[PDB]
């Protein structure tokens, strides 16, 4: 928000303003990221981003200490050497290279399709980047009628999406990502479960008017009274969270799972790709952003 707006404050005191991408600007297929540089907190152009410029945005705007991002910040670095074919330093080239599939980006995502989702013919691919209203809605209707869910509740969601996913991509592409997907998984209950109650750090629920926002505007909800968590989230609470979601009992089993959907995931590791192989080409389509409505500068 525009800093005098005091929108942030007492939990975060030095905000920038909302200011939607445009049609050169480089995008994620990271809601956060994407947030993070519609304020120019990194980057608002999504272009040469280093990691203490990432560690700062997170810690001091989001409530995301460093631990949760570590991974992360490895990942990134080495999907960049993969995608550029050199070393990328310590300012990582862009945004959307991130997009590059069956590496840190991931199949049977929540908000966004798949890169060969729906797709008639075998070398086709899609927009696997950009927020899609439509795969969000499918996630949604999971917790329809509900202000809140839990990690039973978000085992059925991306059991849900997994399903889907296993279903529309074109034959042979669907590749399942537990690892990676419920880190993201805690990453949500990280930034949006409702610190308000007496239980939180214990028994994280997810206000979904919150997700949503994030979601859907790539901005934060302060409006509906979200602020960065405070003492920032750690990694033991994302891992943790991962792990119960992942234990959690499941009372309704979709159709058309991959092999060893239910059950606990592999612990997520350091991405490495081989010398030979080329990477897939990226989605070129313009950054998303929110048009019913568009946002103001607060928003
Ligand atoms: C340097 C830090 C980060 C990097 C490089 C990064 C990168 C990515 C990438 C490549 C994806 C796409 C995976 C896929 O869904 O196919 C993604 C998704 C996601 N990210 Fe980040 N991320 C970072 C930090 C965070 C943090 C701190 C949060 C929240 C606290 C977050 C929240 C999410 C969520 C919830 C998704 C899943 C979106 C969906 O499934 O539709 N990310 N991130
Ligand atoms: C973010 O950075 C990535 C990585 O540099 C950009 O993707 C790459 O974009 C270049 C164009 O600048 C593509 O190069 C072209 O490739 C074709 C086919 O190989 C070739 O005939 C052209 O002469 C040219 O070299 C490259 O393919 C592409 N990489 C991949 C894997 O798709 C991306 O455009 C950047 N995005 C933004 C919004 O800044
Ligand atoms: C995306 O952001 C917009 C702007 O903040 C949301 O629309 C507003 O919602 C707030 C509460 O968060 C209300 O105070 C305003 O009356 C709304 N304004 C407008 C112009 O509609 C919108 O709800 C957000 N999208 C989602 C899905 O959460
Ligand atoms: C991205 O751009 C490429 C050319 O630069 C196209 O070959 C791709 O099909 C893809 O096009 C999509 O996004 C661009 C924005 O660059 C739109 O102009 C297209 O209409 C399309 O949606
Ligand atoms: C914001 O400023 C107030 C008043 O000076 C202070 O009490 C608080 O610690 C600040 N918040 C942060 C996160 O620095
Ligand atoms: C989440 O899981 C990690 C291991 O992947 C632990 O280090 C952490 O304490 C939490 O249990
Ligand atoms: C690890 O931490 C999470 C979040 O604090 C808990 O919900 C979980 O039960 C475990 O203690
Ligand atoms: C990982 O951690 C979660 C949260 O404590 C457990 O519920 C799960 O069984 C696994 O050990
Ligand atoms: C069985 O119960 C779980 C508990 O959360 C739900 O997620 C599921 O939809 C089914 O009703
Ligand atoms: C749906 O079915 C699966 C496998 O049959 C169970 O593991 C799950 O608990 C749910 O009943
Ligand atoms: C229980 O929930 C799962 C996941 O949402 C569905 O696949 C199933 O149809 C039932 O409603
Ligand atoms: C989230 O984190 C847990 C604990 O490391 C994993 O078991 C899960 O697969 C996901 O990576
Ligand atoms: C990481 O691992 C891959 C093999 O999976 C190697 O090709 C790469 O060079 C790095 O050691
Ligand atoms: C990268 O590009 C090579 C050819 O240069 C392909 O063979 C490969 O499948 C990948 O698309
Ligand atoms: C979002 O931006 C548009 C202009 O692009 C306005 O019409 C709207 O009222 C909101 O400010
Ligand atoms: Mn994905």
């Amino acid at each position: 928000q525009e800093p005098g707006s005091g929108i942030g404050y007492p939990y975060d005191n030095n905000t920038l303003p909302y200011v939607a991408p445009g049609p050169t600007d480089s995008r994620a297929p990271c809601p956060a990221l994407n947030a993070l540089a519609n304020h120019g907190y990194i980057p608002h152009d999504g272009r040469a981003i280093s990691r203490e410029t990432l560690q700062n945005a997170f810690l001091n705007h989001m409530g995301i200490a460093n631990s949760v991002i570590e991974l992360a910040l490895t990942n990134a670095f080495v999907v960049c050497e993969y995608v550029t074919g050199s070393d990328c330093g310590d300012s990582l080239v862009n945004l959307t290279l991130l997009a590059e599939p069956h590496a840190f980006e991931h199949d049977h995502s929540f908000s966004r399709k798949d890169y060969k989702q729906g797709v008639a013919n075998s070398n086709d691919f899609i927009d696997n980047r950009n927020f899609d209203a439509e795969t969000f809605q499918t996630s949604l209707d999971v917790v329809a009628g509900k202000t809140h869910f839990d990690y039973a509740d978000m085992n059925e969601i991306r059991l849900q999406r997994e399903s889907l996913s296993n279903e529309l991509d074109f034959p042979g592409w669907f590749t399942e990502s537990k690892p990676i997907q419920n880190v993201e998984s805690g990453f949500i209950f990280a930034l949006v479960s409702d610190f308000n109650l007496p239980d939180n750090d214990e028994n994280p629920l997810v206000r979904i008017d919150w997700w949503k926002y994030w979601f859907t505007n790539e901005s934060f909800p302060y409006h509906l009274g979200w602020h960065p968590p405070s003492p920032a989230r750690e990694i033991e609470f994302v891992t943790s969270a991962s792990s119960a979601v992942l234990a959690a009992s499941v009372t309704s089993t979709p159709s058309s799972l991959p092999s060893g959907a239910i059950g606990p995931g592999a612990e997520a590791v350091p991405l490495s790709f081989a010398s030979t192989m080329t990477p897939f080409l990226l989605a070129t389509n313009a950054p998303y952003y929110a048009q019913d409505p568009t946002l103001g500068p607060n928003d």
